[PDB]
């Protein structure tokens, strides 16, 4: 049906109003208001940023089997990768403390980067942005969507 998910992680990393809660707002667009962002640079001195990479927790109540997990990308209105984007992302699994390494994907320049996981069971799922298209104290990620087996 419809299934609960709770992400945490380090949100000293990220800008104002563009927090964790934007991953799973149900909010897929690449506007300024759906997103979650690593802190945005202001000034040429500044010493507050976030960096990467930077690590998303997900967790379910109970486990769940998963068709797939989707990361939808930063992209500009004419459907390229905009420069904040994600450029570099692993991910790992967990099932009653076994760990499942469900690998990286990289050089990534699509709108949605997607972890097909085949109905395989997880109570938690890791995510961590390794890279993005402009250096590692930019991120943009507009929404991270899991979809169940049936
Ligand atoms: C118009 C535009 O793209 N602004 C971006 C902003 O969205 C965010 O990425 C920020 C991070 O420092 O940098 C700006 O360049
Ligand atoms: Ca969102």
């Amino acid at each position: 049906s419809h299934m609960n998910i709770t992400v945490s992680g380090d949100s000293s990393q990220l800008q104002s109003g563009m927090g964790l809660d934007k991953l799973i707002d149900g909010t897929t667009s690449s506007d300024d208001s759906s997103r979650m962002d690593l802190k945005w640079i202001f000034t040429s001195d500044q010493q507050d940023k976030g960096t990467l990479p930077f690590e998303m927790t997900f967790e379910f109540n109970e486990p769940k089997t998963l068709e797939n997990f989707t990361i939808y990308n930063r992209m500009n209105s004419n459907g390229t990768i905009n420069i904040a984007a994600m450029k570099k992302v692993k991910a790992v699994g967990y099932l009653n403390g076994e760990e499942f390494d469900l690998g990286e994907k990289a050089n990534i320049t699509s709108a949605t980067t997607v972890y097909e996981l085949g109905g395989k069971e997880f109570d938690k799922i890791v995510i961590t942005a390794l890279d993005s298209h402009k250096d590692k104290n930019t991120l943009a990620i507009n929404e991270i969507e899991f979809y169940e087996k049936s």
